[PDB]
């Protein structure tokens, strides 16, 4: 003990939040230096200092002394220090500790407010923080457990960790070092801790005193807490060597209970001598977790005490080394060495459920859960462990009941996002949500669909998202009756009618995994699946209900494939940890492990004949291995790729291996030999290199499918010849796929949560199955290809049945639709997502379905009564519905055909394409009036007037033709590029402006000159509109940006338009009452005329939105995002 602190190192230190020293303090200068040298061996490289040891032993101590040294500060870590409590950690648990050190990092909001919504996001907010703002800072890692958990730190820095493993660090890459700390000190420092505690000078100690540290095994924290002893009773030193000899302490598990003995002996002894009063506090501390500090405020609401009184009561703890503390910022908190917390929790142990249920009971007795403010020391505290309590005193209606509510989930999603509730559903589920209800699947999927909003800031109205869940939800009516109880106050809840029609609902959905889920298939007869993801276990359950059969901790590491043998006898698991593993089915006991990948193994696939028994695994270690499982050995080690091999299957007739990689190849492997047999290099793509991914065979082994980026395609095993070549989801990359053994069906994540089967040999898509807004990593058939199963990132799996998926449905539409607002009724004519389109009568089911050559656009008669139609090769249709049948063809059109409209009367289609003319087919009688624009291609068009028609072409004209006589009236050159929309003022008829990447040129038809250049927009104009005479011209940016401009030939009114859109501004609508503007882009989102936005909700699923459809009334709106979901909302009573 002494002064090497120098004011500077203070701050530096208190700053960082490195705890200070013990009560007692014995330098062991020896090795604190041995530590400061493998730091400055560190130069300004980034790297590794380990401290590692058995628990106790010192390491924290000796880690804050390292940093204690204005030497070593300055001129090294001129930036300072940082010093993150981690301990044994989860997932969730990481988070909560990332969130906090970030809470500190950016204290001033340097790079955005909010904390990290996840790992992945954390850590990359933190790689800036420490390279930048925070250059040249040492980061101390306390008592480090996985060596996943350094994987989030690994971000060019410099740490200094400590742990018990010394391993950890196995997993990471950089220069490493490390500092061994003996289990114990030397009778000679032992005795001097002793010595100083007592207060004599080892001449004065007690013969014991040699003995009584040779019973402590030297550990310091044994020792202080005896020296504590003998301290506060200095009779007694021979006393306490006695029960020090004879470990009285009896613990269940007695077993090989390493530093306990000598650790739970103090502790029972210096706990038994706390006096009469502070012994029941002490007693309450049993429900202080591992790595855990907490806040004085917790323990004043446990105590009904107040701040000053608790800290002298747990004052009296941290003197006798049975509690430490540290500085937060005036106000303390407090933990407990790990050790401490076993030790009271096999003390206590009876009683924990109680001392549980005691605090959550004083938290009631004092707060609210969804009342808690930020400011609160105990904010945190709450959050994140108020559910743990509850459940940890096994308390349903209580728990139940805290998490069965909206309030809670924003309250606490806007804190910390919906990470860890998410979590806690699952974990929680058996004590939550059991009885006969799915109030519990109900929240469940609804931080699904809405966890990528909940925590992201502009926090969303929680009410509206409830809104879109199933009438029969509970997430629903408590958000239904949020709204009423509050009806009139300027708000208005719009409300998705159809909500019940869209949702492709799947016969079966899954939750087992904590994290994402990776790989997912079914048992050979069907009966069961198991699924293998990021949360390290194997999981297992009927294909049937979903009901858990079995839940194994497979792996020390994520999990990529998990499949069955041929007589569903074994399952096997290949990981990240390079291992693969086989598993008895049926009791999932580890049957043997094989490692001898170097890389992480991807591909894992049995043989299918039930007669032989060979298992076969991919790497990213470029190998194919074939094991034989009736033999502890690996049987041959397939060399050949110049890449990772993604994946394996053997051939139906077990003959053959296919093969798939990141080099570009398929190959055949000979199982008997194997050999190579042939390899099918992949190029298809304009050298470039491709990956293959999924890769099935056919039912007679003739013929193999692959996926490629954009393409799945199908190769002749044989002539190696490329027998088909359909093109995916436009321009992304096929995740994985799976193809039928019936109807050539072939299933594919396409990309990024979108799940479609195709039907090869028909080359055309046949379902669109829309059920995760995550990421979908792998996707399968049943055996009898009946069914076929969807394992994604939102970690679920669902079962759906290829039938019923199949089936021409309403469910989803393409963007291309027309609607019509009649009074007591919507309708919506759309095209459907595969072939023909549907009559949609929005307020009713009935969809009445129209086949079709696949067309390209609608068109709705007002009256109804005819519908039309464009068409891929331009082709033109009318079909009655009085008859829905009868109908007529009016021969033109080359390219494929756009807009396409009906005059006001029910005779005459004005139809639009990718070319310059503009057919006016008067059917009926077979009249046409072509209108030969001789612009470049048509933009669009709309009806106007008497006869008269506006046409805009991306030649920056704009014409105002006659039908009946195609006749150009009026023609301008309002700008020098394509006219992106525009639109008339309605009233009148005086005003009708453009948009048009640059600016929004309004005019009034006359003057062959506009009458003012509207020169706002940074990112381009793409759409606008008039107030219902009002005075205003609203403009859609393609950035988000929508500026509102006063109808008085040139000015420069409010720009409403934040972002902090979603992505492009596509479409606009004043209100009758000239004050609401909606708008429309990556979602819906009402504002308020002069400054100020609105009712920004309405938040779809999808995004890419364009044309909202408002009625007369401006309260009904249709829409249709990308996801081809159909929303037909509508104002709330
Ligand atoms: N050098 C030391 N001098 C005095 N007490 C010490 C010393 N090292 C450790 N201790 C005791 O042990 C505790 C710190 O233990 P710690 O270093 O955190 O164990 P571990 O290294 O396994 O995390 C303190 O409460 C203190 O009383």
């Amino acid at each position: 003990t002494d002064g090497g602190i120098t004011s500077f190192v203070r701050t530096v230190l208190c700053e960082g939040g490195v705890p200070q020293r013990p009560v007692i303090f014995v330098t062991r200068k020896k090795l604190v230096h041995a530590i400061q040298q493998k730091l400055w061996k560190l130069n300004g490289e980034p790297g590794w200092v380990t401290i590692y040891g058995m628990a106790g032993c010192g390491k924290s101590v000796l880690a804050a002394e390292a940093v204690r040294d204005h030497s070593l500060l300055e001129g090294c870590f001129s930036g300072g220090v940082h010093w993150v409590s981690i301990g044994k950690q989860d997932k969730s648990g990481l988070l909560m500790k990332l969130q906090n050190l970030c809470m500190r990092l950016d204290q001033e909001e340097s790079f955005s407010q909010r904390l990290p919504l996840n790992i992945e996001e954390a850590k990359d907010r933190l790689r800036v923080l420490m390279l930048r703002k925070h250059p040249r800072s040492l980061l101390i890692l306390d008592d480090v457990w996985d060596p996943w958990v350094l994987k989030a730190f690994d971000n060019q820095c410099q740490i200094l960790l400590t742990t018990r493993d010394k391993s950890v660090t196995d997993s990471v890459m950089g220069p490493k070092h490390v500092v061994p700390v003996e289990s114990g000190l030397g009778r000679e420092k032992g005795l001097e801790i002793l010595s100083l505690f007592v207060n004599m000078k080892k001449e004065d100690l007690p013969a014991e005193a040699h003995s009584i540290i040779k019973e402590c095994k030297g550990s310091p924290l044994v020792v202080s807490l005896i020296g504590a002893l003998l301290r506060d009773f200095p009779n007694r030193w021979a006393y306490y060597l006695r029960q020090l000899q004879n470990k009285q302490f009896k613990r269940i598990r007695k077993s090989s209970s390493y530093d306990y003995e000598a650790l739970d002996e103090a502790m029972s002894i210096s706990v038994e001598m706390l006096r009469e009063d502070i012994k029941d506090y002490y007693t309450d501390l049993s429900i202080l977790q591992k790595d855990v500090k907490v806040p004085t405020k917790v323990l004043c609401v446990l105590w009904d005490l107040e701040t000053e009184e608790v800290e002298d009561i747990l004052q009296e703890f941290v003197n006798k080394s049975l509690l430490f503390c540290n500085r937060n910022g005036k106000s303390f908190c407090y933990y407990l060495h790990d050790l401490q917390v076993d030790f009271l929790t096999e003390k206590n142990r009876s009683q924990l459920q109680d001392l549980h249920r005691k605090m959550v009971t004083q938290f009631q007795r004092y707060y609210q859960p969804h009342t808690l403010s930020p400011d609160q020391e105990d904010c945190m505290y709450w959050y994140n462990f108020l559910a743990y309590h509850m459940a940890s005193a096994n308390m349903h209606k209580e728990l139940c009941a805290l998490m069965f509510s909206l309030d809670w989930i924003k309250a606490k999603t806007e804190l910390v996002g919906p990470a860890h509730l998410i979590h806690e559903f699952v974990a929680y589920r058996h004590i939550l949500d059991e009885k006969d209800c799915a109030v519990c699947e109900n929240f469940q999927e609804f931080l699904s669909l809405n966890g990528h909003l909940l925590g992201r800031q502009p926090f969303p109205n929680i009410v509206q998202l409830g809104l879109c869940e199933p009438e029969t939800s509970e997430v629903y009516r408590q958000a239904k009756l949020q709204a009423k109880q509050e009806g009139d106050t300027g708000r208005l809840y719009l409300e998705w009618i159809n909500k019940k029609t869209i949702k492709n609902l799947s016969r079966l959905v899954v939750r087992p995994h904590t994290d994402a889920v990776y790989h997912a298939c079914f048992s050979q007869d069907g009966q069961r699946i198991a699924s293998c993801g990021a949360d390290k276990t194997l999981q297992v359950f009927k294909a049937e209900t979903g009901e858990k059969l079995l839940d194994i901790k497979a792996h020390e590491d994520e999990v990529l494939c998990c499949a069955f043998s041929s007589d569903d006898s074994y399952i096997a698991t290949c990981s990240a940890d390079k291992k693969v593993k086989i598993w008895d089915s049926a009791t999932g006991k580890l049957v043997h492990t094989y490692d001898e990948h170097s890389e992480q193994v991807n591909c894992c696939h049995f043989t299918n004949k039930s007669n032989h028994l060979l298992l076969a695994t991919g790497s990213n270690d470029f190998f194919l291995k074939l094991w034989d499982l009736n033999q502890k050995e690996c049987r041959n080690t397939m060399f050949g790729h110049t890449n990772s091999v993604n994946h394996c299957r053997f051939s139906p007739d077990d003959e053959l291996l296919a093969s798939c990689s990141a080099d570009g190849t398929l190959r055949l492997w000979d199982v008997r030999s194997a050999n190579e047999r042939k390899s099918i290099n992949v190029k298809r793509f304009f050298d470039v290199e491709v990956i293959v991914k999924c890769c099935s065979w056919s039912a007679d082994g003739d013929k193999i499918i692959v996926a490629a980026k954009n393409k799945v395609l199908l190769f002749d095993i044989h002539t190696s010849g490329l027998l088909a070549e359909i093109h995916t989801g436009h321009h992304s990359t096929i995740q994985y796929c799976d193809f039928s053994p019936y109807d050539h069906l072939a299933v594919i994540a396409l990309s990024q949560y979108c799940v479609e089967l195709w039907n090869i040999d028909s080359r055309l898509k046949v379902a669109d199955c829309r059920g995760h807004l995550s990421w979908v990593h792998g996707v399968m058939f049943s055996p009898d290809g009946s069914s076929f199963l969807t394992a994604s990132d939102d970690q679920t799996i669902r079962v759906w049945e290829t039938k019923k998926v199949c089936k021409n449905s309403a469910i989803v539409l393409k963007q291309e639709i027309d609607v019509v607002f009649q009074e007591n009724e919507t309708m919506v004519l759309a095209v459907d997502n595969i072939r023909g389109l549907q009559l949609i009568a929005g307020k009713t089911g009935q969809i009445d379905y129209l086949p079709e050559a696949q067309v390209s656009c609608c068109c709705l008669s007002p009256h109804l009564e005819y519908v039309a139609f464009g068409d891929e090769d331009g082709a033109i249709k009318i079909i009655e519905l009085p008859n829905n049948r009868v109908f007529s063809s009016g021969v033109g059109h080359k390219k494929a055909v756009r807009h396409i409209q009906f005059t006001a009367d029910g005779k005459t289609l004005i139809s639009s394409s990718e070319d310059s003319v503009i057919q006016v087919w008067n059917w009926q009688t077979g009249d046409y009036v072509f209108l030969q624009a001789h612009q470049e291609t048509v933009k669009d068009f709309r009806l106007l007037q008497d006869s008269r028609l506006l046409s805009w072409s991306f030649d920056g004209t704009v014409k105002v033709w006659n039908v009946i006589t195609g006749r150009i009236e009026r023609d301008f050159t309002c700008h020098q590029g394509t006219v992106l929309s525009c639109a008339i003022s309605s009233d009148a008829t005086k005003f009708s402006s453009t948009s048009a990447d640059k600016t929004a040129k309004i005019w009034s038809f006359d003057l062959l000159s506009p009458l003012h250049e509207l020169k706002g927009h940074n990112g381009c104009v793409r759409c606008s509109a008039f107030s219902l005479d009002g005075i205003l011209l609203a403009t859609g940016d393609d950035n988000g940006e929508i500026r509102i401009w006063n109808v008085s030939d040139g000015q420069l009114l409010h720009s409403c338009a934040p972002i902090s859109h979603g992505g492009w501004v596509t479409d606009v609508c004043f209100s009758p009452d000239s004050k609401t503007l909606v708008s429309a882009g990556g979602y819906l989102k009402w504002w308020n005329v002069a400054t100020g936005d609105s009712s920004q909700t309405f938040y779809t699923n999808g995004t890419n939105l364009k044309k909202i459809h408002v009625s007369p009334d401006f309260r009904t709106y249709v829409t249709v995002d990308n996801l081809g979901i159909l929303y037909i909302l509508q104002v709330l009573e």
